[PDB]
């Protein structure tokens, strides 16, 4: 037979991640802009069982290794769009920069029809965290894309600088996407809040305990925002395909706000367990500390419920919930995207529930 | 010659108001849904000079007077859509209800092609104000259209009940619109925040004084929301014309959030004067009290700048700014509208400036 024809060919760098895994789905929908799409998906681990049944060409590659990345990605002559949706899992500016440089250096010389590079960073562009994750200290929200860089180390700055330099030299278009806190479904993310809170709720249910809110008063009551992973995928695809969006820094959030107190009530309802909300006068406690000895409990839950096998430290990021629960004043603006014609949105309460439903559907959570 | 043909015929009840005046413009645009539109505009005062040059058929009528309203509106056999964008200027449930009943009782029996009634109320549906406007005490924001009525007097409840009863009996569709704080341009509104703050800035400039923020700490720093009058008009027209939107209660806001501290800086810049922002430890002061003896100063400003003649108490509502500046936690949701397909929005910072620009253009403000 004949080789399949595609309109566009994606390289999704971080296909097992919270946004990469959504791109693996969204790119294959029949009405997705730029379709039909071929999808190459890169990650360091062997292809997990939960991605092996998707029509994605999986490439196992440690992208921090230059020779390996050249060997694995230089043959992919047909790539038209790169979606860089990865990070190394630390704040190290040099090691994160290596990963992204290796992707560009391996693909740019080999993919003659390459058009566009999408770089995913985040709203942490706009604020700093000090004192071991305990002092989140933002200025000037609602955050807009005209705000200047803070005079601090931030690997996002290094990634942007590489993006601008390499795309400019090679007559490629670029986009920088700055998602809000992501609501998604991947059980292999280093920062998946919905999975983290579903794991906590599951452990509470298993132990006949209430869903006890561990966070600060401020984070219980403040306005917060987030972004569905599928909306980030849609936004990245929009910028990849629509000429109006080219060569732009763009925030990405669901378009609305929510409060954690309301999310908490829904989470308890979803798991059929009692809620203990914020108690006046109580200081935040560490969810990471509450959960530090639960690896074996999680293993038993997996077995008892016949879940996809996951390790507690991989499916959940309790440390990340602890940061969320001492954060306030982090709202970002979607005006720039809307004014450029991107009117995608989600109802955040519905998005949170959609992610629970999906993780249950996929047997990541009971 | 021949009588003009129209697709739709609007009765705008409150045409001099902050939303009515915008409907008078939006309804006459060539691409407005349901067009071409004929517009009847009702208000109690004689047609002001600033509305006499618009292609609106002005009807001077005290709609609180049943015999007068019958006499003036019963001949209008061609009305297809009613836009009720008025209130009496007090919280009296009976007198507000009279105005709306009189409109329906005069038009329903006479306008055989009547289709739809749009009722404008507001986000005050969701919360109560106590102690002489000084204790704004909301629960459950972001406010959604599934929230039940509060067990208090609110003329909005009476207006809704009339709307449901009269439309149900007569096979008419209905919509209830609940705008956020409105950003608009009418100098005859009883509650126009932009005009109020422009008047204050103008008086400060005239007196060689700084633009001193008089409000609370909380309102300086909190997230707030608003709605451009033109967006309320668009939203009301959408619900009037699109079958998907019929028989719905619908919030209306710009789709984003802002902070008054940022608005304040822009206002000072716009008037070329020094800003004094919130000062830590200062309690809110009454802007109404600061302005109580300024009627003659405003008269002199009007003369010196050759403005459209306005009385201070009509162009500005300092009492209303005082309420805004002790308000927090009043954000409303636009998810329901968006999920029904209304994707209209404004950048609120740009909307605030657009309203300043328009009031200057129209010579209401220097
Ligand atoms: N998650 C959120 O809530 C959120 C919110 C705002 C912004 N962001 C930003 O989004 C960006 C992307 O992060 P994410 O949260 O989407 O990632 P994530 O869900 O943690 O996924 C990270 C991905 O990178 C891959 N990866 C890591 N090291 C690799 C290596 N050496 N070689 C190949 N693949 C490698 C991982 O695969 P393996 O596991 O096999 O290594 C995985 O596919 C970051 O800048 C992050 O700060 C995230
Ligand atoms: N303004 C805002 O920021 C805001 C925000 C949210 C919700 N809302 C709500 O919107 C609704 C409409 O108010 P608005 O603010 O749009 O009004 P507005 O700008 O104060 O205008 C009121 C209009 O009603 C007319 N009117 C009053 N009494 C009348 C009478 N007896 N006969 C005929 N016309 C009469 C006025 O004309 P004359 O002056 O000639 O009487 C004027 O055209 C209210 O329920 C209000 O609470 C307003």
């Amino acid at each position: 037979g004949v080789c399949k024809s595609y309109k566009s060919v994606a390289l999704v760098v971080g296909v097992t991640g919270i946004v990469g895994s959504s791109l693996a789905e969204v790119l294959k929908l029949p009405d997705t802009p730029g379709g039909p799409w071929k999808v190459y998906g890169v990650a360091r681990r062997p292809c997990p069982v939960w991605l092996a049944k998707k029509p994605v060409e999986y490439i196992q590659c440690d992208v921090s290794n230059n020779q390996e990345t050249i060997s694995k990605l230089s043959p992919l002559k047909d790539i038209t769009h790169i979606f860089y949706v990865s990070w190394i899992g630390s704040e190290d500016c040099q090691t994160n920069a290596t990963m992204f440089k290796n992707i560009l250096n391996s693909v740019i010389p080999n993919a003659s029809n390459l058009q566009h590079v999408c770089l995913q960073t985040g709203i942490k562009h706009y604020f700093a965290i000090f004192e071991e994750g305990s002092k989140v200290v933002p200025h000037d929200s609602p955050f807009t894309e005209d705000l200047p860089r803070l005079n601090v180390p931030n690997f996002y700055h290094d990634l942007e600088d590489i993006l601008y330099e390499e795309t400019g030299k090679n007559n490629l278009t670029w986009s920088v996407h700055r998602p809000a806190l992501v609501f998604g479904f991947s059980p292999c993310s280093m920062m998946n809040i919905v999975s983290t809170l579903c794991v906590y709720a599951t452990i509470c249910k298993h132990e006949n305990k209430a869903l006890v809110y561990p966070g600060s008063k401020n984070s219980w009551n403040c306005y917060a925002d987030a972004v569905d992973a599928d909306l980030v995928a849609e936004h990245e695809i929009w910028a990849a395909v629509d000429p109006k969006a080219k060569n732009q820094v763009l925030n990405c959030n669901n378009g609305d706000v929510f409060k954690w107190k309301h999310i908490w009530k829904k989470l308890a309802e979803e798991f059929g367990i009692e809620m203990v909300g914020y108690v006046e006068g109580k200081e935040q406690v560490s969810l990471a500390e509450l959960m530090k000895d639960k690896d074996q409990v999680w293993d038993e839950i997996v077995k008892k419920n016949n879940l996809v096998p996951t390790k507690l430290k991989e499916i959940a990021a309790f440390w990340f919930a602890d940061i969320a629960f001492c954060s306030e004043n982090l709202i970002s603006s979607m005006n720039k995207s809307k004014e450029l014609g991107f009117l995608g949105f989600r109802n955040s309460m519905k998005s949170f529930v959609s992610c629970i439903d999906k993780m249950r559907d996929y047997r990541f959570i009971p």
